[PDB]
């Protein structure tokens, strides 16, 4: 900055910058519903958090990484998991569930300590998960499998999904209520001009 | 299998297999506390789930991916995040938190549909997170930064962490109560011998 330069020789914020008019004007890095849909469609791993009763009787969350598929027409995401707790902290046949899908890029170095960061694209989904049965379960497991293994066809590449398979597997539809989408994918973190610049080890 | 071979020409479970005596005998793919510690030490991204009050008054979980560091002597993990809800579904100055760290490898194809899987190593941590202040916060942010950017030194590579930095940042210590560790990192999924084997596109 001038003040520092001049001090050596003896704000930023409101001053000119380039802006691409095509960029999102939404606060807090937020993204469009179309962007969220496309991120969900290309992802294959998610974390799901649901609530279980703990030892003190209080609800607490599990976090389970698992394969998933977004089914846009049905308005859900499907996954299977045999991970359970004792009792769900939940009244009813479905349970509230949060699901997260992200694309995490590179860590971004800076000579400014609070500008250290990582590239990310991230979706949070809020809804109700329910266990599927029978041909509902078989269809969801098929969509899932054929999604995460492109080119695989259940019944051809693999034997068909049998009744025994289904008895041994808990398959869920997370029916979507709300979602959120956030991206910060800069190529370089904000740097501090008035401190020695990072060397080529860092940015090269 | 014989039965199928013979049927064409016209159990597995209890029969001989190789076992490495060095392998974990724990059920459900579980791992030692030493293994959990080492996984936590090499990781740099975690998800944290904490509970917020929702619209119907019920608690529900957020899932936040963030940079983290395990501090074994202190018995905690530290991270910063400005993500908040309305009110935490929580009595007190700390809040219950679950933290997840995983290494996710390749998706593993099979001609058996319920053997489709993905390689993973995964830790679940259960504890109480509390906001840090002052030199506690500065030290934790330094450990974090110098962990996720090896070779970076706060105060040298970057300007020091200032009081303004600290006012703008919520830095947490998740004090560990319990943890869990799980691994399934096979090189190949279990296949079904009595269905056409996968072609070289899949396993080659
Ligand atoms: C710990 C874990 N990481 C990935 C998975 N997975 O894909 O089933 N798992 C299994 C349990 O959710
Ligand atoms: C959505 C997201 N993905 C990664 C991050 N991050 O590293 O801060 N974030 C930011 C908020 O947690």
């Amino acid at each position: 900055s001038y003040y520092h330069h001049h001090h050596h020789h003896l704000s930023d914020f409101y001053d000119p910058r380039e802006r691409d008019p095509s960029v999102s004007r939404r606060p807090q890095n937020r993204q469009s519903d179309e962007w969220i849909r496309e991120l969900l469609l290309r992802g294959t791993i998610a974390r799901v958090a649901t609530l279980w009763q703990g030892e003190d009787g209080a609800a607490f969350p599990f976090i389970t990484p698992l394969a998933y598929a977004y089914r846009p027409e049905q308005g859900d995401l499907v996954y299977h998991t045999n991970v359970v707790g004792r009792l769900r902290a939940n009244a009813g046949q479905g349970h509230p569930a949060t699901l997260e899908v992200s694309e995490i890029g590179q860590f971004l170095p800076s000579n400014s300590p609070l500008e250290l960061s990582v590239q990310y694209r991230s979706v949070m989904v809020f809804g109700t998960a329910r266990v599927l049965a029978g041909e509902d379960a078989r269809a969801a497991l098929t969509t899932l499998s054929e999604r995460v293994f492109p080119g695989l066809k259940v019944g051809e590449t693999t034997r068909p999904i049998s009744e025994d398979d289904l008895k041994r597997t808990s398959v869920y539809s997370l029916s979507i209520d709300r979602w959120s989408g956030k991206e910060n994918w800069a190529e370089q973190a904000i740097q501090e001009e008035d401190w020695p610049a990072l060397g080529p080890e860092w940015l090269g």
